[PDB]
């Protein structure tokens, strides 16, 4: 049968670090410079079952094409409904559409968790990035200049989020 | 003379500890609900010294009123110009001016340590805290409902920013 999105098994996670470590490189997604062992992503990935987070990978033929999570935003008690999430195609399969596919699930993976907020960290000139999360119900909430810096130069940063349900707040447990 | 705002010594920790856990436990300020222990603000403190980061008190007479302090804003290395400062003025001294002679000593350090921006965040509610900001040049960049949770409501957070210089790329690697 042919792609597929599904969850990601530990075997994933050489693939992953190959395509985070590209990210990192060539990239202003992520705002370090620390390329990865393998075993630093599997250590990610384990955290992330842990708490029973989704990791996702796209998949074509048995290869990854890409691959998407959330963990939370911050470790905080207060902010326990809401998560940040990331999304990240392998470059030779960027623009066909796998991007809307690994996150148009992984919001129902984040309803599935109990989720409140999902928020996006996009760096502003991301416009691939902005406008996959606009296609899928993400508004723009923080336009914050120069807060980032890479490759010498000063990074913005948006905000988008997405709100998952109209509940009432949760009690204290 | 009665008044000053001095950088904070180690004994000064007992006394900012309960004016950070009177904020765990009355403010939307600190979205967690875990108070802390002297030796544990004495080793953030201590933290902060190690990377060369303030931290500031008002006192009267001798009793110390309120402290601010900044630490960076995330761990990762493209976040190292960006500081996430913090004020807590004693529940029994606000009103009073103390927030903002702290706010400005801790803006002042802040150019001091070469950092281009601050990054106040701020439970939206929190129209002091706001309006102190405000007064000291910060301007909102982010305004993002329901992200957090606290004493029954949904916390919305606003994030405001101060630009230090005009420089036109980051200057110290
Ligand atoms: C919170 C997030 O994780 S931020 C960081 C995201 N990751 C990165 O930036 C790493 C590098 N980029 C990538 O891995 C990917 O290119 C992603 C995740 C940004 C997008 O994935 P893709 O598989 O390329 O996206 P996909 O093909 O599904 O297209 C998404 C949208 O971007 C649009 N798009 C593609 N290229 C551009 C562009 N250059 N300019 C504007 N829009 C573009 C498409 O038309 C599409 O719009 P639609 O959803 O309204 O139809
Ligand atoms: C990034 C930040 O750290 S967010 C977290 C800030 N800390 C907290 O919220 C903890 C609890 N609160 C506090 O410790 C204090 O209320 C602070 C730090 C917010 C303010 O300290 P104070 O010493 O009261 O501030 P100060 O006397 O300088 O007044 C600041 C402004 O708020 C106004 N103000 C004071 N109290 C209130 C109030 N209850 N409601 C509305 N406005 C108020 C003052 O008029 C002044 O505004 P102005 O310049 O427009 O006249
Ligand atoms: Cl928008
Ligand atoms: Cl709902
Ligand atoms: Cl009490
Ligand atoms: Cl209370």
């Amino acid at each position: 049968s042919n792609m597929t999105i599904r969850f990601a098994d530990k075997a994933d996670c050489a693939a992953i670090t190959e395509i985070y470590n590209h990210a990192v490189l060539h990239t202003a997604a992520i705002w370090n410079d620390r390329t990865v062992d393998t075993d630093n992503r599997l250590a990610w990935y384990e955290a992330r079952q842990l708490l029973g987070y989704p990791v996702l990978v796209s998949e074509e033929n048995g290869v990854v094409t890409g691959y998407a999570s959330f963990g939370d935003w911050r470790s905080f008690d207060g902010f326990r409904y809401t998560v940040e999430h990331s999304v990240y195609v392998h470059p030779a399969h960027q623009g066909k559409g796998l991007g809307r596919k690994l996150l148009s699930r992984l919001i129902d993976e984040a309803r599935r968790c109990g989720k409140h907020v999902m928020v996006a960290g996009i760096e502003s000139q991301n416009a691939a990035s902005i406008r996959l999360h606009h296609s899928l119900g993400f508004t723009v909430t923080a336009q914050m200049p120069q807060v980032g810096v890479k490759f010498g130069r000063w990074l913005d940063l948006t905000f988008m989020q997405l709100q998952l349900d109209e509940h009432a707040a949760p009690d204290a447990c």
